[PDB]
């Protein structure tokens, strides 16, 4: 099965998933000279006050944060986008090393970590079909450096204990995602693909240019997670990220100049 080991990571995705090769492949490198601005650009609209989260879940690639999705309770809109999306889940990309993990880079400037927030378009009805469509999702993408710990991250980090190897899941009701947030939605955006396999070529990507800040106690929990399942020979998650893949024919845009 997949994964990011020298033996089945991201070189050797395309063998299973060829679409690795694909026209609108995530993530990419942000040259921050060459995105242009689009002043037609809408501003962003987070409206998350009545997320209701439900559950986390190490699924043995990352750790995931689960919403209630059957109803509009926690949606983006607004942006390049057209239509509602639905925020389904978040989880994070990270490094063994403050010197790497995310996913994006920035004038090929790697931060320590990378937050996706998943959204998908309400006209789809449901996660599996929006998958199969150009504009089925839309992923928020924050970066994150290492420096004063983020408290809107604290009780993410304090359970991780409970969910240390794959397939563990604990019951994690009435977080509040704006927590996780900037003070600026400023933005990049363009068409892109699941960073992961299925690798699917299905997501409205949203990266915001202003980083959000974390402890090094908060990085270095992350790093204590396993990828294996318990009872399984220990391997640190660490690393789960996809180096960027080739602009081909696509033109980042900046909401700001
Ligand atoms: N009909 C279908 N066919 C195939 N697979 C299906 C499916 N229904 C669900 N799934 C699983 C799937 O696709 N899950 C995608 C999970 C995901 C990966 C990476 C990111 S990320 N890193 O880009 O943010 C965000 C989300
Ligand atoms: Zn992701």
């Amino acid at each position: 099965h997949w994964g990011y080991g020298k033996h089945n990571g991201p070189e050797h995705w395309h063998k299973d998933f060829p679409i690795a090769k694909g026209e609108r492949q995530s993530p990419v490198d942000i040259d921050t000279h060459t995105a242009k601005y689009d002043p037609s650009l809408k501003p962003l609209s987070v409206s998350y006050d009545q997320a209701t989260s439900l559950r986390i879940l190490n699924n043995g690639h990352a750790f995931n944060v689960e919403f209630d999705d059957s109803q509009d309770k926690a949606v983006l809109k607004g942006g390049p986008l057209d239509g509602t999306y639905r925020l389904i889940q978040f989880h994070f990309h990270w490094g063994s090393l403050d010197g790497q993990g995310s996913e994006h880079t920035v004038d090929k400037k790697k931060y320590a970590a990378e937050l996706h927030l998943v959204h998908w378009n309400t006209k789809y009805g449901d996660f599996g079909k929006a998958v199969q469509q150009p504009d089925g999702l839309a992923v928020l993408g924050i970066f994150l450096k290492v420096g004063s710990a983020k408290p809107g991250l604290q009780k993410v980090v304090d359970v991780l204990d409970s969910i240390k190897t794959k397939g563990k899941s604990a019951d994690f009701t009435n977080f509040d995602p704006r927590g996780l947030l900037p003070e600026s939605l400023d933005y990049w955006t363009y068409p892109g693909s699941l960073t992961t396999p299925p690798l699917l070529e299905c997501v409205t990507w949203i990266v915001l240019k202003e980083p959000i800040s974390v402890s090094s106690e908060q990085v270095l929990k992350f790093r204590k997670l396993n990828f294996n399942g318990e009872g399984e020979p220990e391997e640190l998650m660490v690393d789960n990220w996809r180096p960027a893949q080739p602009l081909k024919n696509r033109q980042i845009k900046a909401s700001f100049k």
